C-alpha cells in the first residue's frame, strides 16, 4: 500500500483533464514541431524530464472572493528550471508542460480552487471568467497532488527560442470562498506549483550557445542576488543599495533610465563619469571679488557634445535647482565638486574650485526659479560656498564631478532627497503610475551630505537616502539587449526577493519602473536580510505582487 | 494486523525513494569498498542493524516559512548510535543509511515537508533550493513512518573517518506552512528522526580505539555539566559564573576570544 | 564515392588509437562512474552528440622546432560547447572527449607532428618530450581529418563539477621541422581542433541549477565581450577601458587588485567611493592664512575604519606622493577633489575645498619623500592649488571624492601616471613578472587631467591615459567567487579576443593579473576594434599566447 500522505516526486497524483487537452493537439503539435527536424532531449528516461521541480507558492485566504486570480503561469520553457537550461543550447522549443498542485489544508476546510488553460489571444487580469472556460474544481481537501497539462496552443509552428509568440495561460482562480469553521487568526492555507514537461515537449534546432545568450532572450540575470544586496549601484548617486523606497504617489524618471526597448530619454549613458560643457556664460555678482558665490548657467538644448540627446551634458543631475543665496545652505541639493574652466586653453581655474550645486532653472539672470520640464529651461550650476574672484567670460566651461552629495542646511538628515515634485524630466517620458495595489518604488542608497561627511548607515545623526529609478547593472543590461518580445504592455516581469524573517516580490515594467506591492504604504524595506532573489517570469500588472515582512 | 498507530522498531513504513538511490549506485559502492579489505561488521541479522534507533527530534513551528531549514545532516556514521559507537572502533567506511521520520500530529493539521539528498559537491547554505531537487513530500497527518534512505554518493572509493570528504545531505525543509485551522497556543508539532544503516553500508580498517584526523570529535566535551554549577571562570576576572545575561544588539570582545579555528584576534594568552 | 577535400560535421576522418585508449579503461569507467546513478544525457543519436564543434585553431610555422608544444588542452566539459551548457544541470561527469584535427596544407609541403595523451600528474610545458609517450605522427600533407580520443584517466571515481580533480592534458607538439621547398615570405600552415564527446561521456547526478552557478565553477564568465569594449571600468580611475597597456619589465598592484582565491592585499572593496579619514593631522605652513597650501596627513595603520585592513582609508590611490611646493604643478599625480572636515561634528569647512593630491609619503613635517611600502609610511593629501585659510586641528579628517584625474603641469598630456615605479604595495603581495614571451598587461582608460578639462580620447592636445591592473567587473566576481579549483600555478586561463583585423589571446593567473604574449613590446592595443571575446580555459603559462593584430 501506499498512503496519500506521502507523494514522490514523479508521483502526478490525481490527473486533471480539461477539454483543451486534446489528442488532435497533441498529434498536430508533434507533426508541425517537427520542420525543425527530429525532436532534441526527448528522452523520456532522464531526471529532469521525470521528476517535478519547484515554480511557485501561493496563499489562499478567506477573503479572497469567488473569481479572484491565484496563480498566473505562461507556457514557456522559463518555467522548469532545466528547460531554462536547454534553451540556451537550441534555437525553439514546442509542447506542452504539466503542472503539479499540491494543496496544504486539512479535512477541516472548505471551499475549491478552479484551475483552466486560458487560450492565446485573450487578457488576462481581474475579471477574466474562469468558471466559464473547460475547467477543472479541486477541493481544499485534497491530499493527493493534481496535475493539469497546459497542451501547446500556438499559431507558430514552433516557439523560436528568442521570440516565442502567443502562448497560452495556465490561470488558478477561486471558485468556492475558502471556509474556516473555527474562526479566528488561522485563515489562510498554501498551495504549492511545480512543473515537469509533458510527452510531447522537444527543442527543435540546435544551434550555438554562444549566439543569443541568457541576456538577450529575457531579463531574469539582470536583478540576480548580489546586485541587490551588497554590489550594484543606483543610476542616480552611484552608491550601493541598502533598500527600497516605495512611492505610493507615482514619480517620473528620465535621465539613466532605460526601458525594456533598449531606448532611453535621458541624456546619460549608463554610467557615472564626469559633467563637461563648454560655451556657457558663468558670471559672479556684485563688484566685489572676494568669497563671492559662483554662477554658470547654459541653455537646455546648446549641449552639442552627446551622442544620445542634446538636452544636457552628460551626467547632469535630472533635480530642480533649489535657489538660495548668501551664506546659507540649502536643503536637499545636488551639489557635486567641480570648477571653472576657460574654454579657449581647457585650463580649469584655480580659484573658482568648490562644491557647486547643479539643478534646473528657469531664469538664471533674473529670478532663479526651479522647473521640471526641460523645454524653455536651462541647466544651471551655482556654489555653496566661497569662491574667490570669479570668471565672468561668456564663452566658458563647467567641469563637474561625477559623483554627488546631498546638501543639508544643518548637521541633521533629511528625507530622501530626489523626491517626485522635483525630478527634471523631458516631454515624453512615460510615468510610474500605481497599478492596482502595486506602487512603483525606488532603490534608495545611504548618501552622504555636506552636514556631515562622517554620516554612514544608522548614524546617531541621522541617516541620508539618496534614490534612484534602476540599479546599475540593470539599466547597464538593458541598454545592451532588447526585450522587446519578453513583456507585452500590461505585464511585469516579477523576482521573488526572499529574506530571513519574510519574502516579498518586485516586478518591472515595459517603461523600466519596478513596482512592488505594498498599496499606500511609505516606509522604506530594510534590503538588509536579503538571502536570494530568483526570477519567475511574466504576470499581469493587475494582479498584486506578494509582500509580507513578518 | 497492525493498524499503523502501533510501529515495530523494525518496521520502515512507507519507503520513500527519491531519484538517487538506485541499485548500481548500491553495486558500484559495494565493489569499490573492497579497497579497506573485507567488509567488517556486516551481518544483516544482527539488532543494532536491523532496528532504527533514536537520532534527533525538532520542532515544526506554524512560522517556519516554505524553504525553512527543519533537519540537515551530513551523510555520516554518526547519525546512528551504535554506527557512532563502532565508528571510533574502524578507520574507514561506506554504503547508505535509512532516515525514519514519524510525524506526531492529528488529522486536524495541514501542510507539507520536503525532503531531498543534496549531491556532495553541492553547497548548502542560503542559496539552496531544496524543491527543486528529486525530492519527496510528506504530509503532517502521516500516521505511519515514512523512511527516506540516503545513499553513499562519493568521488572517493571509501570514506576515511578522520577524512571522508566530498559527501551527500540530507536536507528536510518546510514544503508549506504547518496550519492549525483551532489557531490558540498550539502552533508546533514534533517529528523524531529514527536511523539505521542501509543493507550495504560497512566499515574496513580496525585502528586502535580514539585514533582519528579531521572532524575533530565534536566539541561536545569542552562544556560538560560542571562548568556551569562548579568550577570554570570567565575572561576578564576571575570568578565562578553565577548566571548568563543576553545583550541585545551584540558585543564584539577581541582580548582572551579563540574561533572555531585556532586563532586570537589580540594580545593576552589565556592565564 | 566521397571525395576525401570535403568532410562532414559527424565525420572523425581517420581514428588515431594510442595505447592510452584501452577496452579496460572504458569498462572501468562506467562501471564506477555508475555509483552516481544512471548516466545522464547519453542519448546517441542527439545533434550535439554527434556532430564535432570547433575548439581552437593553432599555426605551425617552419621557425618551430622539433619538441616544442603547438596545442595543449585540459580533459573538461569546457571543450565542448554543449556539455559546458549542460555542466550547469548536473552535479558531476565522467567519460572521454574525441578531438578532431583538420590540417591545412598542400601535398608540396614537409614536416610532421606528433599527438599524446598525457597522464594526470605530470607536468605541462617545454622540456615535455611528447614523442617518448605513446603518440601518433600526423603529416602536413594530411587531407582527411585526424580525430584521436582523450580517455578519462581519473583517479576520483567521477568528476564533481565544481572541483573536477586531476584530468589528462592532450599536446600536440612538432615531431619534424615543417619545411617549404618553394622558400619565401609563406611559411605557416593552421590547424583546426574540432571536439565531441566519447561514446562513454555522461553526466551522473541531477542538480538544481540554482546551486554553484556558472560563476563559480571557473571565471570564464566574467571577461566577456561587452566588459572589454565599452562599459567595463577598471580598478584605479573607474574609466572606461580602451587599451591595454604592455609592461615588460613587470609590476604589482595591491590596492583593488584581487586573486583567484577570493583574497585581496589592498585597502579597498570593489567599489569606487570616497575617501573618508578620521583623526589625520592637518597643517598649513608660515603664519598668514590666505592662498595657502592646505596639508594633511596621517600615519598608515591607523586607519580603524575598514574591514578589510587598517593600512589606509578605502578608496585610497596605491601612488606615491609626488613632491611639489609653491605655485607649480606637480607631474603624474593622482588628485581628487575633496574638503578638510572638522572630526568633532562631521562638519566641512566652508573654504578649504580644492583638488587635493592624495598619495603615500615618509616624512610629514619634515621633508616629503615617496614611498612604495606601506610599512613606516603615512597616507598624505596636499591641495595643489591655493586654498585660503587652513585648519590646523591635530584629530581633524580628509574627505576625498571617489575618482581622481591627473596633475599635469603643462596643457600637454603625459604618459601613462600609474608607472611601476610609483604604486604602493603592502609587504607581501606577489608581483607580476614576464613568464616566457609573456608580459603583464594593464587596462588604460582616457583619464583627464588638470590641464585639458575638454581632454578626450584623440586630443589634438595629446590623450591622456591611466591604467588599472583588472576589470571592474573581473574584480567584482572575483571577490564573490572563489576559483581556487580552476587553476594551479603555473597556468593562466586564456580568453580569446579577436578583432577585425587580427585576433590575441590574454590570460590570467592565480594572482589576478593579466598577461599578453607580446614580447617586450610597449605600445598600446588599440581595444577598438574589439568584436568578440570567448573563453577556451586552462593553459600552460609558459606557453606563448598568440599575438597578431596584422
Amino acid at each position: 500500500s501506499v498512503p496519500g500522505t506521502t507523494t514522490d516526486g514523479m508521483d502526478p497524483g490525481v490527473v486533471a483533464t480539461t477539454s483543451v487537452v486534446t489528442a488532435e493537439n497533441s498529434s498536430a503539435s508533434i507533426a508541425t514541431a517537427g520542420i525543425g527536424g527530429p525532436p532534441q532531449q526527448v528522452d523520456q528516461q532522464e531526471t529532469w524530464r521525470t521528476n517535478f521541480y519547484y515554480n511557485d507558492v501561493f496563499t489562499w485566504s478567506v477573503a479572497d472572493a469567488p473569481g479572484s486570480i491565484l496563480y498566473t503561469v505562461q507556457h514557456s520553457p522559463q518555467n522548469n528550471p532545466f528547460t531554462a537550461v536547454l534553451s540556451q543550447m537550441y534555437a525553439g522549443w514546442a509542447g506542452g508542460m504539466q503542472f503539479r498542485f499540491i494543496v496544504a489544508g486539512s479535512g477541516v476546510f472548505g471551499g475549491r480552487l478552479v484551475a483552466a488553460v486560458i487560450p492565446p489571444g485573450i487578457e488576462i487580469g481581474p475579471g477574466l471568467e474562469v468558471r466559464q472556460f473547460p475547467h477543472v474544481v479541486i477541493d481544499a481537501r485534497s491530499l493527493e497532488p493534481v496535475t493539469i497539462t497546459m497542451p501547446d496552443l500556438r499559431p507558430n509552428m514552433y516557439h523560436p527560442t528568442g521570440d516565442p509568440g502567443l502562448v497560452p495561460t495556465l490561470v488558478l482562480s477561486v471558485y468556492n470562498n475558502l471556509i474556516n469553521p473555527f474562526g479566528g487568526s488561522t485563515s489562510a492555507i498554501q498551495v504549492t506549483v511545480e512543473t515537469r514537461p509533458s510527452e510531447d515537449f522537444e527543442f527543435v534546432m540546435i544551434r550555438a550557445p554562444s549566439s543569443k545568450t541568457v541576456d538577450s532572450i529575457s531579463p531574469a540575470g539582470l536583478l540576480t542576488t548580489p546586485v541587490l544586496t551588497g554590489v550594484g549601484n543606483d543610476n542616480r548617486w552611484n552608491g550601493q543599495i541598502v533598500g527600497l523606497q516605495p512611492v505610493p504617489g507615482g514619480f517620473s524618471t528620465c535621465n539613466r533610465h532605460w526601458n525594456l526597448n533598449g531606448s532611453t530619454y535621458g541624456w546619460s549613458s549608463p554610467r557615472f563619469a564626469d559633467i563637461d560643457h563648454r560655451r556657457g556664460s558663468a558670471s559672479y555678482p556684485g563688484n566685489n571679488a572676494t568669497n563671492v558665490l559662483q554662477f554658470w548657467y547654459a541653455n537646455a538644448g546648446s549641449a552639442i557634445d552627446n551622442p544620445i540627446s542634446q538636452v544636457a551634458p552628460d551626467g547632469f543631475p535630472d533635480m530642480s535647482f533649489v535657489p538660495f543665496n548668501g551664506p546659507g545652505i540649502p536643503a536637499a541639493g545636488w551639489v557635486g565638486f567641480g570648477a571653472i574652466w576657460n574654454s579657449n586653453s581647457g585650463a580649469p581655474n584655480v580659484t573658482t574650485v568648490q562644491a557647486y550645486e547643479l539643478g534646473f532653472a528657469t531664469g538664471a539672470p533674473g529670478n532663479l526659479q526651479p522647473t521640471t520640464n526641460t523645454s524653455g529651461s536651462q541647466t544651471v550650476a551655482k556654489s555653496i560656498y566661497a569662491v574667490v574672484t570669479g570668471t565672468a567670460q561668456n564663452p566658458a566651461g563647467l567641469f563637474v564631478m561625477a559623483s554627488g552629495v546631498i546638501s543639508t542646511p544643518s548637521a541633521n538628515a533629511i528625507t530622501y532627497t530626489p523626491q517626485p515634485d522635483r525630478i527634471v524630466t523631458t516631454p515624453g517620458t512615460p510615468a510610474a503610475a500605481p497599478v492596482g495595489k502595486n506602487t512603483p518604488i525606488m532603490f534608495a542608497s545611504v548618501v552622504r551630505r555636506t552636514g556631515d561627511v562622517n554620516a554612514t548607515a544608522g548614524s546617531a545623526n541621522g541617516t541620508q537616502y539618496g534614490t534612484g529609478s534602476q540599479p546599475l547593472p540593470v539599466t547597464i543590461g538593458l541598454s545592451l539587449n532588447n526585450y522587446s518580445s519578453a513583456l507585452m504592455p500590461g505585464q511585469f516581469f516579477v523576482w521573488q526577493l526572499t529574506f530571513a524573517s519574510g519574502f516579498m516580490e518586485i516586478g518591472l515594467s515595459v517603461d523600466g519602473y519596478f513596482y512592488a506591492g505594498t498599496g499606500a504604504s511609505t516606509t522604506l524595506i530594510d534590503l538588509t536580510e536579503l538571502i536570494d532573489v530568483r526570477p519567475v517570469g511574466p504576470r499581469p500588472s493587475k494582479s498584486t505582487l506578494v509582500f509580507n515582512l513578518g
